[PDB]
């Protein structure tokens, strides 16, 4: 089991028994990877307890599992845990299940879907600028975090399912109380450790109901879209919830509650923490909000709102969206089970090996980004665009299997920049965090909260 790797030829660090290298995840996993990469080259393997997993960097070999070999090989992720009822989210399906969700779904996001979702975000752009313009009274510094959370929440709710929640207006409401808490996958958690590692266990779990998922969250998750649904059924927008329905003609009950639970974490958890990291990297590299509220001055003048198309026209925020996701990848690896024996780009690859592309390495690899640990969004421009490997920088994924709401993440965290920089401009304090520092477990996070001064412009 265990000499996999050596009978193959590839490097790796020694493993233990049981456990496997998972002692060396103690620094967190994206700098292990760093480690590797720099230490053994182009591709090297590891076991997650007694799981091989391959490592490899080359944009071929990457874009063959995760574009070509896709639908024949390559199609699924790792499974994870106990998971339940929750086991045919789309993130979570596999194979047959997954295909059906991925096309059933994938029209959500579509132009004309996205275009109509400006205005009604354009209602919680306000309520956002308006809650900072407080704390621009207060004077006292901001949890960013935390009031892009609940943009993110209110944004998300009223979309997907068309039904507002007020959220800004709530500094406590139960929506956010319990999307936050639905997944910590700590490692200093012994449970997330124990299960990663001994993996024999998690079908004794899902027999005693239990899950990665706190029942509780759950329960008012389950509840809230229950609801949500017999909503809808009262009156008389073709949207994510309604799409569903309109498969109700082959989606099931929990199958429909399932989907809006991914989506409202992704829509949630994603988006606000992207917008903390840019709007410190912003106020920490002030030539940059000056460059960025100029242009946004320019396309947008005296305020005027933003809409879908002058969103487009923004090409410097996008060069700051871009450069923030490079240095933090929310998603620090992309994973895929590879199914059958299989050989890729002169190299065997056995059946069940977890194939892993290291994104936040990938990222900050000194073979593909000059002086790559600083925040340059000049890389990014027309100019120094087209000397970018597209399976190298990899944040949203790619092929079959990409992330399902890239231009909804975008055009949302835009949306909500503009909004933000086009009243206010941010400053760093004395709790503000410098340099800012990674968390250690599942999550990529900073370890402190993301704190701003706010003044008013
Ligand atoms: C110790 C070793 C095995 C580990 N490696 C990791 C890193 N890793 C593979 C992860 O991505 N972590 C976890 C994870 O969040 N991914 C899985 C888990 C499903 C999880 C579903 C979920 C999550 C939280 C709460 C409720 C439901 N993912 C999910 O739906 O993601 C929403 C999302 C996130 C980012 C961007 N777009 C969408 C799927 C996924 C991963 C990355 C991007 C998109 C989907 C699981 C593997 C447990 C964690 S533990
Ligand atoms: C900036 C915020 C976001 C980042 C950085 C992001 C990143 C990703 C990445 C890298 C993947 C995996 C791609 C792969 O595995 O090849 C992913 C998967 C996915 N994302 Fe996104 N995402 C973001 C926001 C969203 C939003 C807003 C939604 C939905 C509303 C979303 C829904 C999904 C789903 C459902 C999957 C699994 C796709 C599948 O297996 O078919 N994520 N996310």
């Amino acid at each position: 089991s265990h000499g996999l790797f050596k009978k193959l030829g590839i490097p790796g660090p020694t493993p233990l028994p049981f456990l496997g290298n998972i002692l060396s995840y103690h620094k967190g996993f994206c700098m292990f990877d760093m480690e590797c990469h720099k230490k053994y080259g182009k591709v090297w393997g590891f076991y997650d307890g007694q799981q091989p997993v391959l490592a490899i960097t080359d944009p071929d070999m990457i874009k063959t599992v995760l574009v070509k070999e896709c639908y024949s090989v390559f199609t699924n992720r790792r499974p994870f845990g106990p998971v339940g009822f929750m086991k045919s989210a789309i993130s979570i399906a596999e194979d047959e299940e997954w295909k059906r969700l991925r096309s059933l779904l994938s029209p959500t996001f579509t132009s004309g879907k996205l275009k109509e979702m400006v205005p009604i975000i354009a209602q919680y752009g306000d309520v956002l600028v308006r809650n900072l313009r407080r704390e621009a009274e207060t004077g006292k510094p901001v949890t960013l975090k935390d009031v892009f959370g609940a943009y993110s929440m209110d944004v998300i709710t009223s979309t997907s399912f068309g039904v507002n929640i007020d959220s800004l207006n709530n500094p406590q409401d139960p929506f956010v109380e319990n999307t936050k808490k639905l997944l910590r996958f700590d490692f200093l958690d012994p449970f997330f450790l124990s299960i990663t590692v001994f993996p024999f266990l998690i079908p004794i779990l899902e027999v005693l109901n239990i899950c990665v998922f706190p029942r509780e969250v759950t329960n008012f998750l389950r509840k809230s879209v229950k609801r949500m649904k017999e909503s809808r059924l009262e009156d008389t927008r073709v949207d994510f919830l309604q799409l569903m329905i309109d498969s109700q003609n082959a989606l099931s009950d929990l199958e429909l509650v399932a989907q809006s639970i991914i989506f409202i974490f992704a829509g949630y958890e994603t988006t606000s923490s992207v917008l903390s990291f840019i709007m410190y990297e912003l106020a920490t590299h002030p030539d940059v909000q000056q460059k960025l509220q100029e242009e946004i001055d320019a396309v947008l003048p005296n305020k005027a709102p933003p809409t879908y198309d002058t969103v487009l026209q923004m090409e410097y925020l996008d060069m700051v969206v871009n450069e923030t996701l490079r240095l933090f990848p929310i998603a620090m690896r992309l994973e895929r089970v590879c199914k059958k024996d299989v050989e890729i780009n002169g190299m065997f690859i056995p059946k069940g090996v977890v194939v892993m592309i290291p994104s936040y390495a990938l990222h900050r690899d000194p073979k593909y980004w000059t002086e790559p640990e600083k925040f340059l969004p000049e890389r990014f421009s027309k100019k120094n665009k087209d000397n970018i490997d597209p399976y190298i920088y990899t944040p949203f994924g790619s092929g079959p299997r990409n992330c399902i709401g890239m231009r909804f993440a975008l055009m949302n965290m835009k949306l909500a920049l503009i909004r933000v920089l086009q009243n206010f401009s941010f400053k760093p304090c004395k709790e503000t965090q410098i340099p800012l520092k990674l968390s250690l477990g599942g999550l990529l996070q900073p370890e402190k909260p993301v704190v701003l001064k706010v003044e008013s412009r």
